């Protein structure tokens, strides 16, 4: 649970995909298809593969499988942070790993789930890690 930040370039190319090292590093896409071992047959806690860090959970999960699916508010937004971007007259939510530069994926708010938070989360697409919770 150290600072990720002081962590070499070498380091994290022998810790996480080569997708996951450049597409954490500037969030350079999130494609998936690119590892094998990527399972999500149980549904239990979503966890990143750069840190393991329990970013989403089956409880704000509204989905079975999809390349890019859609989810509610995460675990308690302590594995997550989600901040905005004025990249133009308008902005977008862009959503980060609380432990690392989780950038890959974004967020949007007034998409009507019929949710408390309304929040349309777009991630678990460069071969993220499931942790099965139990499903027995
Ligand atoms: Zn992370």
């Amino acid at each position: 649970m150290t600072n990720f930040k002081l962590i070499t370039d070498t380091e994290w190319r022998q810790r996480l995909s080569s997708e996951e090292y450049r597409v954490l590093r500037e969030a350079g896409t999130e494609a998936p298809h690119t590892g094998e071992y990527t399972n999500t047959t149980t549904e239990g806690i979503y966890s990143c593969r750069a840190c393991g860090t329990e970013l989403f959970r089956s409880t704000e999960k509204f989905n079975s499988h999809c390349g890019w699916p859609s989810f509610f508010s995460p675990l308690a937004g302590d594995k997550v942070i989600e901040r905005t971007d004025t990249s133009h007259g308008m902005v977008r939510t862009e959503v980060i790993c609380a432990n690392c530069e989780s950038h890959l994926g974004h967020v949007f708010a007034g998409e009507g789930y019929d949710t408390p938070t309304d929040l349309r989360y777009c991630i678990n697409s460069v071969c993220l890690t499931l942790i099965p919770a139990e499903e027995s």
